[PDB]
RNA sequence: AGACAGCAUGCAUGCAUGCUGUCUUU
RNA sequence: AGACAGCAUGCAUGCAUGCUGUCU
């Protein structure tokens, strides 16, 4: 059953281990701490790595003092303490500066991408029906650290979709509004969304010169350098503000895309090389990785060129029972037990409002058939639907949907559910982005009214009972009449609660924010769920936030003493953590506090098509954790667990996990997050965009 | 002395070729 | 493989100048 990952244990002994320290004037903001740094080895030309609030280059200096220049303009000054010997790395953090900066002074990436280009060049561009694609090889590295305290490096492939359009062009041939749109600079390794355009005609000269001057990059200093020179340049030429701060000419900023929002047709010629299945990627994996022993071995750096292995699988609690006890444990689906499942029904007379959007008049049959159908089997469940109004919309593109859809689902009140049957609408601008199928689901998320929406698509091409199954257990789960609930979960816990929360800036000022928050019991099933919205608090935003998850839990009555455990979607910082012992002992509660970082985890490449409950065990008691089967085409990318806290094992925190995945009730698809906190970003983020203060709650799966 | 052609050197345009560098793909 | 820059060349037409030969 063996599985491995793409970790590669190493280390790093050189011969000559002598390197010279140095320490600031003064100490450094911390954010700022990776720009100096980053800047240190410029100069030195000398990998670099930091110690704590010291800085240590791998070679011999002799410059007294180092004046480094952030874009402010700002000035931190490093004084020289004197040449320090080296005999380890204390966290992985050091250990990946120190080895990306090998690979960039050794120039191996630079190499394989140039090789790989001479190669594949002609296979990797590609043709459309307006436009052309180029699909880029992006090769990444992390340095983590694994349970027997070996260090590893994270080793990864994809291939970034560009147009051959630089934005500056797209800004002038059209006159644009595209304050949505991500970006990567030509040579310059950072990718994200466009915050704010300004042209260049308002900025002096002594401007252009100092972001010349202080320009990391040689196509960013290039590119100031043409604004500071050529003035014919300066007038047309635009501005744009990016994500994390910075400014860069629009020349050198070219669009990243999305799978997703390519239009139909393009989506194929590109999917056998973006998608590709794990064989390949893993070979070509081993092939750089090879490179890089190649080139960094005769600097002192040891990799195994073997992958680290998944250390096991977990069972967990998979069984689940319907409202007469009629049981069978979770694989796959058993479209079987939904057949003869009898749902454990809570409210039987349901109000569906329907919509129908599609090109031409009288082609309703197959939406009215499966509609039919829906109907009649959750009758035969105890449920009646009834269909307070239809609404059916003509449309011709995705935007005159979109457009006509808004006032329809403005209107929409008093329902315990809403059908939509989607059209197929071949492609859009491809700037003006839009999944026509999201807007929907978004819209009626907003409203919180419980959705389903139907592609037209899936009746064309699926199974009219296939479909009708995986949609008839949502729907009932959906509307509060749960189809099956677990037997039981490992553990003496009492309930799992979800929290997420986004926070809208402001001059690094955090001003509106969208707590969301899910509780369940010990068998799993939701009790209420809890969506906040909070005003501006700064500091004691953290506290508060934490603070009425706990008053909560005890307006349910969870008699103190109880057992409480924390899922989060995002990545707990510190002064949460205190945050949450706090109110732990006021409360008197015994919690196991999680952290899922569900983004660019290391992948399992195995033979075995059900990886479900497959592990890794990483240093600090975190673990990486397949929590769905490899369904082939897309990819399987595992969930990273940490026990932050608590006296429970994380192989028992992953397995609850693991159990609750099944709470999503969707047999069918993979749903990759386990049901505390799955869709919760998504609901979070999309009430902030929100216009007013929110404070709602209730007991039934909505979001679903 | 004019008018025309072969060759040489120097220059003008046109078209084409070999190598090297850059960036495209720090 | 393409775009641009460095360098080295080849063919072609003419002009400059120079010796060459024809010419009414």
């Amino acid at each position: 059953k063996e599985a491995l990952l793409n970790l590669y244990r190493i280390e790093y002994r050189p011969k000559d281990t002598t390197f010279t320290v140095f320490k600031p004037t003064h100490e450094i903001q911390k954010e700022k701490l990776n720009k100096v740094r980053w800047r240190v080895f410029l100069q030195t030309g000398l990998p670099t790595f930091r110690r704590e609030d010291e800085f240590w280059c791998a070679g011999k200096v002799e410059k007294d003092t180092l004046y480094l220049t952030l874009s402010n303009g700002e000035i931190v000054e490093l004084k020289r303490v004197g040449e320090e010997e080296f005999r380890g790395f204390q966290n992985e953090r050091e250990c990946q500066e120190l080895f990306r900066d090998f690979l960039t002074k050794t120039k191996v990436k630079d190499k394989f991408i140039s090789d790989f280009y001479k190669k594949f060049r002609d296979k990797i561009t590609v043709q459309g029906k307006n436009r052309k694609i180029a699909l880029i090889p992006e090769v990444n590295e992390k340095v983590l650290k694994s349970e027997e305290g070996y260090f590893l490096l994270h080793l990864d492939l994809k291939f970034r979709i560009q147009p051959f359009e630089t934005l500056q062009t797209l800004l002038e041939r059209n006159d644009f509004n595209p304050k949505r749109i991500r970006v990567k600079p030509i040579g310059i390794d950072f990718v994200g969304r466009v915050q704010d355009v300004f042209k260049a005609k308002e900025k002096g000269e002594e401007f252009f010169r100092l972001c010349m001057e202080r320009s990391t990059h040689k196509s960013s200093k290039k590119a100031w350098e043409e604004l500071l020179k050529n003035r014919e340049l300066r007038e047309k030429a635009f501005l744009v503000v990016l994500e994390k701060g910075y400014t860069y000419p629009a020349t050198i900023l070219k669009p990243v895309l999305t799978y997703e929002n390519l239009e139909d047709e393009e989506r194929n010629e590109v999917a056998d090389i973006v998608r590709m299945e794990p064989g390949k990627r893993l070979n070509l994996i081993r092939y750089i990785l090879r490179r890089y022993v190649k080139a960094l071995r005769d600097y002192g750096w040891y990799i195994s060129p073997e992958e680290e292995r998944a250390k096991g699988k977990l069972n967990f609690k998979d069984t689940v029972l319907d409202a007469k006890g009629k049981n069978t444990k979770v694989i796959t689906n058993l479209r079987k037990f939904l057949e003869l499942c009898r749902p454990f029904v809570k409210k039987d007379v349901l109000s569906v409002e329907i919509i129908s959007v599609s090109v031409y008049k009288k082609l309703e049959w197959r939406k009215e058939e499966f509609l039919k159908e829906l109907i009649n089997f959750l009758k035969n469940k105890g449920i009646k639907l009834k269909i307070k109004g239809k609404s059916l919309i003509l449309a011709q593109t995705r935007e005159e949907a979109k457009e006509k859809l808004i006032p329809v689902i403005n209107k929409i009140k008093d329902v315990d559910l809403v059908i939509v049957f989607l059209e197929e609408y071949p492609k859009v601008d491809p700037y003006k982005s839009f999944l026509l199928y999201d807007f929907v689901k978004r819209e009626l998320l907003k409203k919180m009214i419980p959705s389903q929406v139907i592609l037209n698509r899936t009746l064309k091409n699926e199974n009219l009972k296939f479909v009708l199954l995986n949609v008839a257990e949502q729907v009932l789960a959906k509307t509060g009449n749960i189809p099956y609930k677990l037997k039981e979960i490992e553990g003496k816990v009492d309930a799992f609660v979800g929290i997420d929360i986004s926070r809208i800036t402001r001059d690094g000022k955090t001003v509106n924010a969208v707590a969301f928050t899910k509780i369940f019991n010990s068998k799993g099933e939701l009790v209420r769920y809890y969506l906040t919205s909070y005003p501006a608090f700064g500091e004691k935003l953290t506290e508060k936030a934490i603070g009425d998850v706990f008053s909560l839990l005890e307006k349910l009555g969870f008699k103190k003493g109880s057992k409480i455990v924390v899922h989060r979607d995002g990545r707990l910082y510190r002064d949460e953590v205190a945050a949450f012992k706090k109110y732990g002992e006021l409360y008197g509660y015994s919690l196991e506090l999680l952290e899922i970082i569900k983004r660019n985890n290391p992948r399992f490449f195995s033979n075995e098509k059900f990886i479900k409950g497959y592990f890794y065990k990483l240093s600090e008691d975190s673990v990486i954790l397949a929590t769905y089967n490899q369904v082939y085409e897309g990819t399987h990318q595992p969930i990273k667990v940490r026990k932050v806290y608590g006296e429970l094992p994380v192989e028992v925190l992953c397995s609850q996990i693991l159990s609750l995945t099944l709470m999503n009730y969707s047999s069918f698809q993979p749903i990759k997050l386990p049901a505390t906190v799955h869709y919760s970003d998504k609901i979070t983020k999309l009430m902030l965009r929100g216009i007013e203060p929110i404070k709602k709650e209730g007991d039934i799966m909505y979001w679903l």
